[PDB]
């Protein structure tokens, strides 16, 4: 007449949890089949003097409990000041590490920084190609993604975003419009490598917090090139392979990318009342525009259903829904017109703002993050995938951020991480009926997490198609 | 149709657990009641080189969850280099820091490096005075410990340990047997201020391991003083108060000394084959020495019974045994005799190392950690603590540290560590029928951890009276 928590973890099935704790330094690996933590690594350990640990993905693997490999990145600089802990390192090291790191069966060994290797450094997204073969870095301070080769670690395209407003005040820099370049960028140094590590190339000092776009308006946001931020945030992949999307937060746009011929081919608008897409311009070779008559919100969270039928863009703050397009036509992303929009009194103000999803394998269902800031309870909405509305609603706790889900479709777990300083779990919840079955220690501030994939198709609902 | 783990916490009442994390960097609270981590502070966001998180103990408080205070040390140095960790920093800080930090019902707050305060800084166990009006610290490269005031964090008495041996041979040099000297240790800045903290004072350049006196032994440990160590490992506190006890791992003894008096008043001899005490001979007002023929094997973990009817040390490596004084007369510790002696056939090898216990409440059982070198599973024996003999032996998984018990006397909760580069984890076990009820995520290295007492009288079974 006693419970055993080992009967909870019964009914999880064979699955590895992994996430990054942000202020924590670490990186941690969990069986849910048990409640050990597999391995954790600290990357103090390897001399990072701002080991702020973010995004992360997992690559595939055939039995994730012998070995797996994943990335995960760092931010540094002011990153360290935006939290609500006192800290104490002034002068913190720069992050914009995009760490290579297997777990082996046993423990996780530090592999090399990618950043290092190719010389390009990027502190926001990261996702997996689809073909597991790549992943995947997006920026946010620097505005610069890149896709990566798995073995080299060398970029196999960069792209820089520069924001050009139409009236030159922060202000009104971004809702009064302007013209967005889309740079393709080229290693400077030799053999092939970039010169862009570290607080390299970056137009402000901290990624973008949430509702961020009203505090650069406001002249609090320092750097040096603000007026000409963007923001992009992650680099996302189509299911069916051939395309990448961008996100831009602050122009609330989403650039498709021709990823084998290296070159844009689509801008989605955002906000509500905005048609499909802007008219993408090319200059030459390595430099297309895109004009935008004005920025009525700011977007966030970008991708695919798992069959790559829908593309998501959520607007955030001065507008809270998401914006819907039928992705249908894989043979041309200029096609891709708006499909329908979900929006809901849940998003009663300018918070909550839902920053993060994952899918059902069927397509038909989404779970997606409520978050505040503190106190205001964070929490779950589940999303009705085939009529696009709120299914329902559930309240949690502090500060929610990532969601992933077993790849048998079962059981949603996500991250909930103290604002850096207050409560963190795990969150389980089953599909079935959407309950949540409850929480798990995790003394970590989570930006990210993932379960092992063994699947190419696994992928179609991990860090690669959504983040 | 789906189980919660809520059930599971439903039955644990409401314990706080608090835990540092070695080379996690880390320390957690986490609310037994519903699984999420209440908070987690990150030293090297202080400024902290080398933030090997180790001992700790926490202050009675009547409400917990409102808000709690504990004191939790580091080590550094060498002691960096020291696991499977492919550790890389050119800097290492020295450690020795005392940290007192406190949990304000919704964050930790770092209150303050006490050991900058004292000026002493010891890096091995932490004790909570059984008044609850200080702390004690030891220390193994130094070889001091020291009871400090609470308000002040000033000391108010310190020891030191020196080897001198019979055979002046690394090899030989506990075994042919030796004399100790146990000295006040008195302050050398103005406002009564230490001149040690961090590696000053180290004598060797890390603390012992599991089986390391064989190392030292081998000309394996390096440090100015290898011939002088004595590693002392705790200051232990009588639950009813006068005495307190200082574990000697090389020379297998424990001193036992008047607190407020500041003399020591007995000897206890460790080993099998030893009578119950050795010859204090006061040298002078401020010293004192021991002479022991012969170090027939080192011991480690110690400390009384709720009641301190009962004193104990165990044997480590050399012999394996839980050597029981009679500690009834509170009077007179140089009346305290061997009355038991906890042996089991499979403690015959070198292998396996018991340097924890938890006390049941009523005093009439221990829980006691079984420590392998990987592969092999550690573990946790149950003492019947009226018979002293074997109750239940349970394998576990690996890298068995530290046990805290509920103050309800029901659960008994424990770390195991993964040797820092493998699985961790907390085990929760009922003290009813010994069973082990499974395991919760804890991404750290946990060499320590407690439950939040509530009364002087919780303190008996936590982080005071033991290890
Ligand atoms: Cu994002
Ligand atoms: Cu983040
Ligand atoms: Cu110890
Ligand atoms: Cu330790």
């Amino acid at each position: 007449k006693y419970v055993k928590v080992q009967d909870f973890y019964d009914q999880l099935g064979k699955y590895v949890l992994v996430a990054p704790g942000k202020f924590s330094g670490t990186v941690a690996a969990t069986d849910l089949s048990t409640g050990w933590t597999m391995a954790w690594l600290a990357a103090w350990n390897y001399g990072d003097t701002c080991p702020i640990m973010h995004h992360m993905a997992a690559f595939p693997s055939p039995d994730p409990y012998k070995e797996f490999e994943f990335v995960v990145n760092t931010q540094g600089g002011k990153n360290l000041f935006i939290y609500g802990v006192p800290v104490a390192v002034e002068d913190p090291g720069e992050g914009m590490k995009i760490y290579r790191i297997k777990y082996d069966g046993t423990r996780m060994n530090l592999q090399r920084d990618a950043a290092e290797v190719s010389g390009l450094g990027l502190g926001v997204h990261v996702t997996i190609t689809p073909e597991a073969d790549g992943y995947a870095v997006g920026d946010g301070q620097k505005d610069i993604c890149a896709e990566f080769d798995r073995e080299t670690d060398m970029v196999r395209y960069a792209w820089a975003f520069d924001w050009d407003p139409n009236v030159k005040d922060l202000k009104r820099a971004w809702l009064d419009g302007g013209t967005m370049t889309i740079k393709r960028l080229k290693p400077t140094l030799p053999g092939g490598r970039y010169d862009l590590q570290g607080s390299k190339g970056n137009k402000i000092d901290w990624e973008l917090v949430p509702g961020g776009e009203l505090a650069i308006e406001d002249g609090k946001v320092s750097g040096d090139r603000p007026l000409h931020s963007v923001a992009n945030d992650a680099l996302v992949f189509d299911p069916r392979g051939k395309w990448a999307v961008a996100s831009m937060r602050l122009p609330g746009v989403c650039v498709v990318f021709d990823r084998e011929n290296q070159v844009p081919v689509a801008v989605l608008a955002g906000p509500k009342g905005t048609p499909s897409q802007f008219q993408l311009v090319k200059v030459d070779d390595d430099t297309w525009t895109v004009d935008i008559p004005e920025v009525i919100s700011a977007g966030h969270q970008a991708g695919f259903s798992p069959d790559g039928q829908s593309f998501l863009f959520m607007n955030s703050l001065r507008q809270n829904n998401i914006m819907v397009w039928d992705s249908s036509n894989h043979d041309d992303p200029t096609t891709w017109e708006k499909k329908a929009v979900v929006e809901s009194p849940d998003w009663r103000g300018a918070y909550p703002n839902t920053f993060h999803m994952v899918f059902t394998p069927d397509a038909k269902k989404i779970y997606v993050t409520m978050w505040w800031p503190s106190p205001t309870p964070n929490g779950i909405a589940v999303i009705d995938a085939v009529n696009w509305e709120v299914l329902k609603e559930v309240d949690l706790g502090p500060d929610m951020h990532t969601l992933a889900i077993t790849y048998d479709g079962k059981f949603v777990v996500g991250t909930l991480s103290g604002y850096q300083n207050t409560a963190s779990a795990i969150v389980v919840m089953e599909t079935e009926t959407d309950e949540v079955l409850g929480f798990l220690p995790s003394p970590m501030g989570h930006h990210d997490n993932v379960i092992v994939p063994r699947t190419l198709e696994d992928l179609r609902i991990s860090r690669s198609t959504t983040t």
